Formats: C-alpha cells, structure tokens, sequence
C-alpha cells in the first residue's frame, strides 16, 4: 500500500513494471560519517563473534526473538557454531555484525548483519552484500527500530564502496525480484503431527502415514560419500557451471566453496558422487537449522534439514534428492525443507513434499531489473 521507510529507499515501487537493468540511484562519493541515532537508552555495539560470551548473547537474542512461523508455534534456533559459519565467511568485516544494546543493563536487543557476496544478476556480476539476521527484541517491536538498523548497515556498507545488496524476507516489501514457496518433506511424521507442524490427513490413518513417509536405510546412488578437502576444486567447478542457467546466483571463489560446503557436523553436510573412474560428477548439500517448539510440554525442538545447493551432471536430480532425504533421515532429522527455486519443482511432489503456508521473497537493494519465476532464482541464503 504505502511504506513510510521503504518508499524513501532506492528500490522499485510495488507494481512498478521494470524493463531496464541497473542501479536505482547513482553511487555516492560522500558517505555520512556518523552513525544513525537510536532511541534514547540504546547504543550501537559491533559484536565480536570470536568472543564466546558475545556469540552466546547473539544466539540468545535470536533464539528468543528471531523468525517464527505464521502460527507462532516454531521459532528458528540457529546454533552458535552455525552463526559463525553464516556470519564469518571469507571477507567478513567486524563493523558488519551490527548489535544494539540497552545502555544501562548492556542487554543485547537488536542485530543486523552484512556479509560480502559476488552476485550474478542477469548479465551483470557485481560485488554486493547479503543482509540477514535482522532482529529486534520482542519488547522493542513496532517502535521503528528496524529502519534505523537497515540505514545503519547501509551506511557501513557504503563506507566500503558497495552500493547493492541482496536479501530475503517473509513479508512483502517494495519490490520482490522473485517469490519462492517453501515445502516440507516429512521424515518423522508421528513427531511432526504430535507437535502440530503437520496434521494427519482426514483420509489417512497414522499407520498409513508412517508407511507413506518411510524411506530406505541407505542411499541408492553408487559412489555417494561425504565431501573431502580434495573435492573442493571439482565442487567449485561443478557449481560454477551449474549456476549459469539461473538469473540470480552467487559467484563463489574456491575459498568461498570450501567455506560454504566443506562438511561441519550439525551445520552443513555435502555429499559428492564419485564414479567408477574416480571422477566427482554430482553433489548434494543441506544445512542444519532446528526450530524451537514454543510452549510445548514434551517435544522441545524440531530438527530440520534445509536443501542448499544440489548439482547434477550424471546422476538424475530426483535420485540425488532421494539420497538427501535418506541421509537426513539417517542423521535424525524430523523434516527436510526446500524452496521451489532452481529445478526443485521437478522433484517436490514426486518426493512427497507438502507445500507450506508462506512465501520467501527475494530482493535487491539499489538494482532494478525484471522480476523472475522461482525456477530462475539460483541463490540460497541461511
Ligand atoms: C548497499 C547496502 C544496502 C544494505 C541494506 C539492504 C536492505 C536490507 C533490508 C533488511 C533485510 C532483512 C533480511 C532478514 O533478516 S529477514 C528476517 C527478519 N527477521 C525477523 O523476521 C525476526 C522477527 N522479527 C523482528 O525481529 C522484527 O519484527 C523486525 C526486525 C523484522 C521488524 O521490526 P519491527 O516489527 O519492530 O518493525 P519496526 O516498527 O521497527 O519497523 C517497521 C518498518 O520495517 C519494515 N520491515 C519489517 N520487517 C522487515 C524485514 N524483515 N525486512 C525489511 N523491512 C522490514 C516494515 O515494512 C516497516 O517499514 P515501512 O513499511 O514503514 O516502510
Ligand atoms: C521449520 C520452520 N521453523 N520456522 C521458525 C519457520 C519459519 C519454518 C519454515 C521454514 O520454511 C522454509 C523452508 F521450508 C525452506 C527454506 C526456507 C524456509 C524459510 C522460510 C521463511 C523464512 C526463512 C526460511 C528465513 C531465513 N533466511 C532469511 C532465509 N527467514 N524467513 C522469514
Ligand atoms: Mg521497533
């Protein structure tokens, strides 16, 4: 409708037909040197996530105050080591871990982050940032703190000479460049139904539901194994080639591919397929992100795996994704989550995913381009 903060920003208007490609406003040769002012009694604090205490403050802020589902029944519970993986990739900067503290008690009440990313958007590649983990404490909601955090990260990114950003959100803002539905594949239906993430079809009993969701105990594809250090270059080569077919994608160096894919227990899993010749031809990956089951007496945490990047050249994608489900089930996950981006629509129904109840919107800051279908979005943010 109208957007008091967003209408002031270099982004297209909702329902502006965009034909051109490029920035919304010219690049700045003078940047504001003073931080934006917070309301009385609050202060900025850049968070040193290498200090275990401070990282545990951020873990607690997000565990108590970050994204919930539409029913206010589940809340993300990013672990401390996951936060390090997501917030310290190659090129991370300390001033881009932007905290807000109560001056008197020092309590952490706000956060926003930027990390650097090279982004391929249609026929342009540009150095941008990815914005994530914007959070204001429940007690501070609806006081227009969020646009101060957004302006302040913007200023800190401008100081580094960067004028574009990419970000996702559940809410509709001016103006999505793509819209993706999330979908969910049940791995432990009795639990999912007990905690009311899922319901039992009116037309299926529990016994039938367990059989419907049952998977084999070991993956089908020959030569599947975890990614090792020797696979970093071929994973990088495969992913670079595979991404060319999408219109919004990252461009990762070999060091960024090692950061984002080399396995870390309970954070990131990557498995490659190594054929009879010793060549790696395919890989699957998914990250670990549990959700707190709010106010529930029994089950406290929902264990969820999320589809990350899956590259196929010799193994059909259908089988690579069946493999990912099997591996997730083996590792104790309750549910396997995926978006309808890249070629995912080719497998979601076939593999018994059910559609969820919302959208994840994709956005660029200060770049106008035409919007794209979900199938052409080739970028996954944590
Ligand atoms: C060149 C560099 C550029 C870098 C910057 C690029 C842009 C980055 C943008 C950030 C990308 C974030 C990526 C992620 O992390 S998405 C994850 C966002 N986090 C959560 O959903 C956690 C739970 N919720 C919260 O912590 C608060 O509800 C948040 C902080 C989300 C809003 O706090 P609060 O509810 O207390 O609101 P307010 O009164 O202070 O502010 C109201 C204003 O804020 C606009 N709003 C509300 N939600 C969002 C949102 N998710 N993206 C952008 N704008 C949002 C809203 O339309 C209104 O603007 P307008 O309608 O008046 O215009
Ligand atoms: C389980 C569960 N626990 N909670 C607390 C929720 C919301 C679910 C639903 C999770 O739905 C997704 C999925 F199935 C696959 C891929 C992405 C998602 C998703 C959706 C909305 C999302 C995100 C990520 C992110 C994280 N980041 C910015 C991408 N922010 N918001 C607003
Ligand atoms: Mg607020």
């Amino acid at each position: 409708r109208s957007y008091q903060f967003w209408d002031t920003q270099p982004v297209p208007k909702l329902g502006e037909v965009v034909n051109t490609h490029g920035p919304v406003e010219p690049d700045k040769d003078n940047i504001r040197q003073e931080p934006y002012t917070l309301p009385q009694g609050f202060t900025w604090d850049a968070l040193d996530l290498g200090d275990r205490g401070v990282l545990k403050e951020l873990y607690t802020l997000l565990n108590e105050n970050y994204v919930e589902d539409d029913d206010n029944m589940f809340r993300f519970d990013y672990s401390p080591e996951f936060l390090l993986w997501a917030l310290r990739p190659p090129g991370w900067l300390p001033q881009w871990h932007c905290g807000v503290r109560v001056v008197s008690s020092r309590k952490l009440v706000g956060f926003i982050s930027a990390i650097p990313a090279n982004i391929h958007i249609y026929d342009t590649e540009k150095k941008m940032v990815e914005i994530n983990f914007l959070c204001v404490h429940k007690k501070l909601r609806s006081k227009r703190v969020a646009p101060v955090l957004i302006r302040e990260i913007t200023r800190r990114v401008h100081l580094e000479g960067i004028f574009q950003a990419v970000y996702t959100a559940g809410v509709v803002l001016p103006k999505p460049v793509g819209t993706c539905r999330y979908w969910h594949r049940s791995l432990n239906p009795r639990k999912l139904i007990e905690v009311k993430f899922s319901h039992l079809s009116r037309n299926m009993t529990m016994q039938r539901t367990m059989k419907l969701y049952r998977l084999p105990e070991t993956p089908k594809t020959a030569g599947l194994r975890p990614m090792e250090t020797k696979d970093i270059p071929v994973v990088h080569q495969l992913l670079t080639r595979y991404l060319k077919q999408f219109h919004l994608t990252p461009v990762m160096s070999q060091e960024e591919v090692e950061h984002w894919f080399y396995p870390q227990e309970n954070i990131i899993d990557t498995f490659v397929v190594e054929n009879a010749n010793g060549e790696v031809t395919d890989f699957l990956s998914f990250y670990t992100l549990p959700s707190t089951i709010m106010n529930h007496p029994t089950h406290k945490s929902l264990k969820a795996a999320y589809s990350f990047y899956n590259v196929h050249t010799q193994t059909p994608l259908l089988d690579l994704m069946s493999d990912a489900l099997v591996l997730a089930k083996m590792k104790g996950f309750d549910v396997f989550n995926a978006l309808d981006l890249m070629e995912n629509k080719t497998f979601l129904e076939k593999l018994k995913f059910g559609i969820g109840d919302g959208n994840l919107q994709y956005y660029l800051y200060n770049w106008k381009c035409p919007s794209m279908g979900a199938e052409k979005v080739g970028l996954v943010l944590q």
